[PDB]
């Protein structure tokens, strides 16, 4: 018992692994109980420390083949009723019963913490001394948004009026020029106030987000609209009070509608970003609903002594619990089958459909489906330590390590910034450098000479006036529609195009893929089996004998049987199955059936479905020609069974998943763009090789776990490559969530389809590389975007700057707003151009695809088991 050793241990990949080593360790003399999990590789070991040592027990496991290495509870409770300090009684007795290291409890809030063995005590044990003291106890983006659309609102607010009040000025206004007092004017008052309820309202937020950029030691657009905002302010203000000072008769010009006009486009641009990048994340409680709720805990034996069954929450189970499963429920935590024999589905580790058959001293999964009868399971497994919770935490891990991305806009202003800023810096010396050496064409293209204050202010004034108009001219307005813009219109095409993209870096990274991933089961072939050929083995017509044993296999449960009575039903006229008939079955076996309706088949003694096993103890041998086939038919990983009749062997049947039709299209384009194409799955490697020699996939991964499948991406992400992972089952989940492009499959998991960035829901393959095509379409958009969110006011910056004065063109006032207008509309029209973008059609890429698609040989093939390829 004491001495308890911890070891690690690597290469499993099934859970029949995980049993017979539990049992070959078992049998082992000194060696009393051992515990190992599958995911996490960790094993802990009970024995006796005088007969065997750790280093004898890591050697019998690396004797296994698995490499095995050497290495190094607490509970939170709400209990009522502790309105009294002295009820000091219950951390008293706990202190008292053994196994309890420490123990307290909060009266402020009623809290308590206990840490103790989880191998001699647990909650269980903790709550019954509570309720027997007397006392009951029980176990314990969308602001960015709404910030942005205020911001906006109250900018629109104060801001509509201040264009309108410009368009009628340029427009038109003698009564608008009014001046209440010799330094100010009507209209410059008006202009005033609105701008400082922008500033104050509409610039809030705008402020403190520049205010953050500047504490990350980088600068963005919110830093570039402050800085130009706050400078146009400040100037307005500063040459309105000396103008009051001064009492001017005329008032002079003010910057107060640039402020007004780049908030406004700045947070709707901002809004839209936001609102695109918008997701939802359902898939972690996809994960925990899986999970059992309760679980029949039994008590003493399964033997001679049984007395109650009680219905106990799954987080309450203990280790060494005895619980009993029913038909159809869920598996509530890990453990050994004992004295119970049933059918266990395990889609969610492995993935396939396929049923696997429970005897006592097996193993289980949590969350697998139970059927065929009643089950007792010894728990090993519970709580984080269960399968089911191990992938949630690497759902999790995989969410949590997607690093957000920079947009293009913000590293665009991020060089934009400097370049202002020199630029405006550059006018404004070389205007103060003009005036003081020549002051003849400062008189000669401003009028403001014709004042009485002195000619070094006239030229500073003139310079810092021409600087600002630069600057403001500068600085962009259409730059935050660039992207938004055009990522919400690409969405809308992928949603008329039978795909579903959930936020837009999907589109901004589809184009990057170079690696492509696809699960075997439901992605690259259909997830139900299908009938694949039939042979015949006095002479009757193959149709008779098909009807013969689709009647016989009617009432069958398994997979393949109904999908045998299916391809019989569509082969034959499936009016109605026969009436008369016996059925018997034993499972494992075969099955019997007593068919004397053979009058209907016509109108449209006993039947035998079975296979080797079945024959040879039925004294009915197999013949050299049939037992070829048969290994040839097994060599393509396929299932098949025999029939006979009245004891003489009638025919077989193959059933075999059939290949998507645009599977093997689907691959081939990838290839011929240059992305590399893996396939990675849990079924055994005879079917995966098969399937990818008719897919042609050179690369073949088989026994992969949901570990093992994160593992791969994130080694292919380590080689600079960008991976696009596409699966729909549970298992695909961790791994859609970690590669860079997650594509789920319609008609897969919901479980997949909300980890997935990209749903396909027209379930064809083919739409996986019509996204990598819609994706880079949007990105060539989104960069001329951008061209015309900055060409329109980089070309007013010469003329701000004077540098066509002489050829007689000058900063026109309403310059800076046609510069908006065009900027905005442009970036509009060019976004939503995308609308005409259409699907390549299925025949372009037949055609180009008409003689460099060819089989592959299954020799050229290669095939990898495991993460280490322990194994061939
Ligand atoms: F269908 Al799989 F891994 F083969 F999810
Ligand atoms: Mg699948």
């Amino acid at each position: 018992a004491p001495e308890k050793c911890f070891l690690q241990i690597t290469g499993m990949t099934c859970i029949s692994c995980v049993s017979n080593i539990e049992r070959n360790l078992k049998k082992k003399d000194g060696i009393v109980s051992v515990l190992v999990a599958l995911m996490s590789g960790k094993a802990e070991v009970k024995f006796y420390p005088d007969r065997i040592e750790p280093l004898e027990i890591a050697q019998l496991v690396e004797d296994l083949g698995f490499g095995a290495s050497v290495m190094e509870g607490n509970v939170e409770l709400i209990i009522t009723g502790m309105t009294c300090a002295s009820c000091h009684n219950i951390e008293s007795r706990l202190m008292r019963t053994p196994g309890i290291l420490q123990a307290s409890v909060a009266l402020a809030t009623c809290k308590a913490q206990v840490k103790f063995d989880p191998e001699i005590v647990g909650p269980r044990d903790i709550i019954r001394i509570i309720e027997g003291i007397g006392f009951q106890a029980s176990l314990a983006h969308k602001e960015e948004i709404k910030q942005w659309r205020n911001s906006f609102l109250f900018s629109l607010l104060f801001g509509i009026p201040v264009i309108i009040l410009m368009i009628y000025m340029l427009a038109a206004t003698m009564v608008l020029d009014r001046n209440i007092v010799p330094g100010l004017s009507i209209i410059n008052l008006v202009f005033f106030i609105l701008c400082t309820f922008v500033q104050t309202l509409g610039g809030r937020y705008f402020y403190v987000q520049a205010y953050k950029s500047l504490k990350h030691k980088a600068t963005n657009m919110d830093v570039l609209i402050v800085l130009a905002t706050t400078i146009a302010y400040i100037y307005s203000v500063v040459i309105l009070t000396v103008a009051m000072v001064e009492k001017a008769d005329k008032s002079p010009e003010t910057f107060f509608d640039t402020p007004p006009m780049l908030f406004m486009f700045i947070a709707l641009g901002r809004w839209l970003e936001h609102i695109a990048k918008s997701k939802t994340s359902e898939a972690l409680a996809k994960l925990i609903s899986l999970q059992a709720t309760e679980a029949a805990v039994v008590t003493f034996g399964a033997n001679q002594i049984i007395l109650r069954e009680e219905q106990v929450a799954v987080e309450l189970v203990q280790r060494g619990d005895i619980v009993k499963v029913v038909p159809g429920g869920k598996f509530p935590v890990d453990g050994k089958v004992i004295e119970g024999t049933s059918m266990a589905d395990e889609s969610l580790i492995t993935g396939e459909p396929m049923p696997v058959r429970k005897k006592p001293g097996s193993m289980v999964i949590a969350g697998s489906i139970n059927a065929h009868g009643t089950v007792l399971v010894e728990a090993t497994h519970v709580g984080s330590e269960t399968t089911l919770a191990q992938i949630v935490k690497l759902v999790e891990e995989a969410q949590m390590s997607k690093a957000p991305i920079q947009q293009l806009a913000d590293k665009i202003s991020g060089y934009f910034v400097p370049f202002i800023i020199i630029i405006s810096v550059v006018t404004l010396v070389t205007w103060i450098i003009i005036g003081f050496v020549n002051f003849d064409i400062i008189i000669k293209y401003f009028p403001s000479y014709s004042k009485n204050i002195s000619k070094t202010e006239v030229i500073i004034r003139v310079a810092f006036q021409t600087s600002i108009t630069v600057l403001s001219i500068a600085c962009p307005c259409a730059l935050g529609l660039a992207t938004p813009t055009a990522v919400m219109v690409g969405t809308g095409v992928a949603a008329q195009n039978g795909i579903l993209i959930k936020g837009g870096e999907p589109l901004e990274m589809a184009h990057k893929i170079k690696a492509v991933m696809f699960d075997k089961t439901g992605t690259i072939t259909h997830g139900v089996p299908k009938v694949m050929r039939v042979l015949l083995l006095v002479k009757m017509p193959l149709k008779r004998m098909l009807a013969v044993v689709g009647t016989a296999e009617a009432s069958s449960e398994h997979p393949l049987g109904m999908a045998v009575t299916k391809y019989c039903k569509e082969e034959l006229g499936t009016e109605l199955l026969g009436y008369c008939t016996d059925f018997q079955a034993v499972p494992g076996c075969g099955i019997s059936c007593k068919v004397n309706n053979i009058e209907s088949v016509l109108v449209q003694h006993t039947v035998l479905i079975g296979n080797r096993e079945w024959m040879r103890r039925n004294g009915l041998h197999i013949s050299t020609d049939v037992d070829e086939a048969m290994s040839s038919h097994e060599m393509k990983g396929q299932t098949a069974v025999l029939v006979a009749i009245d004891g003489e062997l009638c025919g077989m049947i193959a059933i075999a998943d059939t290949v998507k039709q645009e599977a093997a299209l689907a691959v081939h384009t990838l290839k011929s763009m240059g992305i590399d194409v893996v396939l990675i799955t849990g079924d055994n490697r005879k079917t995966a090789k098969a399937i990818a020699t008719q897919v042609g996939i050179k690369k073949v991964f088989a026994e992969v776990l949901p570990s093992h499948k994160v593992a791969k991406v994130q080694a292919l992400q380590s080689d600079n490559k960008r991976v696009a992972m596409v699966g729909d089952g549970v298992n695909d989940s961790p791994a859609l969530a970690r590669a860079d492009v997650g594509i789920a499959i319609g008609t897969g998991t919901d479980v997949a389809i909300e980890a997935a960035d990209i749903v396909l829901i027209r379930n064809d393959l083919l739409d996986v590389v019509a996204s990598i095509h819609l994706s880079k379409r949007t990105v060539r958009r989104i960069r001329l975007n951008f061209v015309f969110a900055l060409i329109y006011n980089l070309l007013g910056i010469p003329i701000a700057a004077g540098v066509f004065m002489p050829a007689g063109l000058v900063l026109q006032p309403w310059m800076g707003s046609a510069a908006m207008a065009a900027s905005s509309v442009s970036v509009v029209l060019s976004s939503l151009q995308l609308k005409c973008y259409r699907k390549p059609d299925s025949d372009r890429y037949e055609a180009r695809a008409q003689g460099h698609m060819k089989p592959l040989t299954p020799s050229q093939i290669s095939v990898h088991i495991g993460m280490d390829d322990r194994w061939r």
